[PDB]
């Protein structure tokens, strides 16, 4: 898949190469480079925590388009506009509305893929990660 040809610059200012996520089902969440959004982290940490150790993680992308954890933390990126990152091209390329805007719409989107690669599906920034634990799980039950 063209999922794991991806390699975003972490927060070191080194590749992460998407292709160490091959059989891991994957939150990927455009985080807040602003401080106040303590809640969301809380949430996003809590499942990781539950998860990783069934093949699960969460890939933090932070942006300061929209004006504490263990999970790989990215380099600041775009997420919109002619700068927007790769990765999240691709994204949007498999999950977008049919009509009307493509871009992210606020802080804290979520992606979720496969253990093939396969984005499964997009939500909003308003729904919370322990939502998505039911469906996490039946993604880490795949054949």
């Amino acid at each position: 898949s063209e999922f794991y040809k991806l390699a975003p610059v972490d927060k070191k200012g080194q590749p992460f190469p998407f292709d160490q996520l091959k059989g891991k089902v994957v939150l990927i969440v455009n985080v807040a480079s602003k401080c106040g959004f303590t809640p969301q982290y809380k949430e996003l940490e809590a499942l990781y925590k539950r998860y990783k150790d069934e093949g699960f993680t969460i890939i933090g992308f932070p942006c300061n388009q929209f004006g504490g954890v263990t999970f790989p933390i990215m380099k600041k990126i775009d997420v919109n506009g002619g700068n927007e990152d790769p990765v999240y091209k691709f994204l949007k390329s498999q999950k977008s509305g049919m009509l009307g805007l493509r871009g992210i719409k606020w802080n804290f989107e979520k992606f979720l893929v496969d253990k093939k690669g396969k984005v499964y599906e997009r939500y909003s920034s308003l729904t919370k990660p322990s939502s998505l634990s039911e469906t996490i799980e039946e993604l880490l039950k795949e054949v």
